[PDB]
């Protein structure tokens, strides 16, 4: 049984072994250093003649006794000095400092409306699908990106995305909604009624997920709020990762986040890829406010907006050791990317959703595609439409593909009506090809794609083809 230097558990709570021999010993009203300093008399590890209870991190508490160690007392943790081998799951990510803090009791809230909700990721299968991927959503279930469909929490690897002001996490409260019950609930009652699965201690009832100890602080509008009342930092306010696999995505986020300022580097031309989208949208009050945001974006505004927050700096060229390079393509499913803010969320589904396609005509995909983005946010449609045709999009989503791509045969309308002055019999056959290419399905979604782009912002193989029809008119 693994415990850090302290001989604290790994979920950050003290051994009843340890409480045992302290006790025996008259220890156990002492300050937290003498309580060490007798058991490393009694040898530290082998001071249980039943266990060996080997030393696998390192961390730094408060002097407050042994017996009233909790997660709450813990200021640094990392792996120990002379551990040579992987380390078990704990409670925080390694080499973070960690922080602590009705509603009013906790944050400077002037109403409910002014809490930030937390992003909370787990990694884990999708039954629906079949895919492994980090799925958002609470610690009682989760969102599937690729799919929509919300599945119940798993073990896994599991993070806390970026701590927002006024963190929150709102959970459906089922003795709420339950008449019997309703609003104006006991505290008792509460926790009878949620039937997850909190961890009980003499001190109340906690909740360990993503590198963040959660606690309950009151209802409103029938939902449950949380609030991490311990959390990790292991840099711009992130929270690492914590479960099985843990270890090596620490790796990944330290060497890019612990730092003074985290270097967000432009690998090549400055494309408003998916990546490049939810950092924006982590800054933009609203899904609306970041539509506005949007509109006209180039690398300036965005080094601009970015930079004005003190805690990145952005830069551009090659890429570079240790730096956050964004430019090759990469999955935006990650504890990377784990912003809390609505605009962030809203991209974030909107690039990672799929399509059931099955021989379906550009139509059809269209048609299902505007559905998904429906279901997502009422502005995914005007949000889509900005990034396209007031900047630069680039994507693989086929969701997205399909919804722009469909609107082609309406788009060449009026662009040939802009060339010519109006629309000519003569050039019938050009929208006559369009609609039998429709008949491709997902084999011309990336052709209609270059074109859509090419008539935007007025050359592909598939954009020649098409424009050598146009040029027979
Ligand atoms: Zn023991
Ligand atoms: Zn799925
Ligand atoms: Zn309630």
């Amino acid at each position: 049984r693994y415990v850090d230097n302290n001989f604290c558990g790994p979920d950050g709570y003290p051994l009843e072994c340890i409480k045992d021999l302290l006790a025996r010993a008259g220890k156990a009203s002492c300050t937290l250093s003498e309580q060490l300093d007798f058991i490393d008399t009694k040898r530290g590890v082998y001071c249980c003649r039943e266990h060996e209870h080997e030393i696998a991190w390192y961390t730094e508490r408060s002097e407050k006794s042994y017996e009233l160690q909790t997660p709450f007392e813990i200021k640094l943790a990392k792996k120990f000095d002379t551990f040579n081998g992987e380390c078990p799951n704990f409670v925080f990510p390694l080499n973070s400092i960690i922080k602590t803090i009705r509603i009013r009791s906790v944050y400077p809230v002037a109403s409910p409306n002014e809490c930030n909700q937390m992003c909370l990721s787990t990694l884990m299968k999708c039954d629906h699908c079949g895919e492994t991927s980090w799925q958002t959503g609470d610690f009682v279930k989760a969102t599937c990106e690729f799919c929509g469909t919300e599945n119940l929490t798993k073990e896994g690897a599991t993070t806390c995305g970026y701590l927002p002001q006024n963190a929150v996490v709102k959970i459906y409260c089922p003795a709420c909604h339950n008449s019997e019950v309703g609003p104006e609930h006991s505290l008792a009652e509460y926790h009878n009624e949620s039937g997850l699965k909190t961890i009980l201690r003499k001190g109340g009832r906690t909740i360990a997920f993503g590198g963040c100890v959660f606690s309950y602080v009151g209802c409103h509008n029938k939902c449950a709020y949380w609030v991490p009342r311990a959390s990790a930092n292991i840099g711009c306010n992130h929270t690492g990762v914590v479960g099985e696999g843990s270890e090596g995505l620490n790796d990944n986020l330290l060497e890019i986040l612990q730092k003074e300022k985290v270097n967000i580097n432009i690998v090549g031309d400055f494309k408003l890829n998916e990546e490049i989208a939810i950092i924006l949208a982590s800054f933009s009050a609203s899904t609306s406010a970041f539509v506005e945001t949007v509109k006209g974006l180039d690398y300036k505004a965005f080094k601009q907006i970015v930079e004005s927050c003190g805690n990145f700096k952005v830069t551009k060229g090659k890429a570079k050791k240790g730096a956050w390079n964004i430019g090759e393509q990469k999955s935006i499913l990650s504890p990377l990317y784990a912003f809390a803010s609505e605009a962030a969320r809203v991209v974030r589904s909107i690039f990672s959703r799929t399509l059931e396609t099955a021989q379906n005509s550009v139509r059809v995909l269209q048609k299902a595609a505007i559905t998904i983005l429906d279901g997502i946010s009422q502005y995914s449609l005007r949000l889509i439409d900005a990034m396209m045709f007031t900047s630069d999009l680039a994507t693989n989503n086929l969701v997205v593909m399909a919804y722009i791509t469909g609107g082609v045969v309406q788009l060449t309308s009026q662009w040939l009506t802009n060339i010519f002055g109006t629309v000519y019999e003569k050039l019938k056959p050009v929208l006559d090809w369009l609609e039998e290419k429709f008949k491709e399905g997902v084999e011309f979604l990336r052709d209609g794609w270059e074109i859509v782009k090419f008539i935007s912002t007025c050359i592909k193989e598939s954009v020649q083809t098409f424009f050598k029809l146009v040029n027979k008119f």
